[PDB]
Parts: structure tokens; C-alpha cells; sequence
């Protein structure tokens, strides 16, 4: 029984790139749908496993199967262990092989 069921919530930040009446690209994050998630950070296990593609501190995010999530989206934790933190999606949102869920991988978007 996969114990990584939905306990928390995540917010899908889709990137609204709206052009201007003279023509600049106004890149803004259209804060979107807040769905059922389980937001669990990695151990050294899957970091060491992935070598240097993933890192120690990578945020894993387990949701039901949603092919709408993109790598250019950002994930803000509406509630959970990182309640208030906005993580950014690294690599690509990898769909579960049996299509029962979606493995969203992220890291803390430390902008300091």
C-alpha cells in the first residue's frame, strides 16, 4: 500500500506572459488551482541515486494523475511541512507508470 497518499495541498503557478500594446512581455505567475498533494522533501537516498541531477533538499510532490502540470510551472505549498514556501519544478513532472498518480519534483526556489 503506497503510504504517499494526499495529505497536504499545492498551488499551481502557471506563467502568464502577456504582451503590451507597444510590445514588452509581462511575465507574471497566474496563481491557479490548489489541489490534493503530499509534499515530502527527499532523503540523501534519491539524491545519491540520481547522482547530481537531483540534490539533497529536492522537494517531492505526490498528486493524483494530472498531465496539466508543466516544468515551467511553480509549486507553492498552500498547506504542509513547507506551508508558505514557493518551490520551483526541476527537470520534468514525471507521470506514474501505472497512471495512478503524478511524481512532481521540485526544489526550494531560494531567491536570496
Amino acid at each position: 500500500m503506497n503510504i504517499g497518499r494526499l495529505r497536504d495541498r499545492i498551488t499551481i503557478q502557471t506563467l502568464k506572459q502577456t504582451r503590451d500594446i507597444t510590445g514588452e512581455i509581462l511575465e507574471t505567475w497566474e496563481d491557479g488551482h490548489t489541489l490534493w498533494a503530499s509534499v515530502n522533501m527527499v532523503s540523501s537516498k534519491e539524491a545519491i541515486s540520481s547522482g547530481a541531477e537531483l540534490a539533497i533538499g529536492t522537494v517531492r510532490i505526490w498528486i493524483r494523475y494530472r498531465k496539466d502540470i508543466n516544468a515551467t510551472s511553480r509549486i507553492k505549498v498552500s498547506t504542509g511541512p513547507l506551508a508558505g514556501r514557493v518551490l520551483n519544478i526541476i527537470g520534468q513532472p514525471l507521470p506514474d507508470a501505472a497512471r495512478t498518480r503524478l511524481e512532481i519534483l521540485c526544489r526550494e526556489g531560494a531567491e536570496k
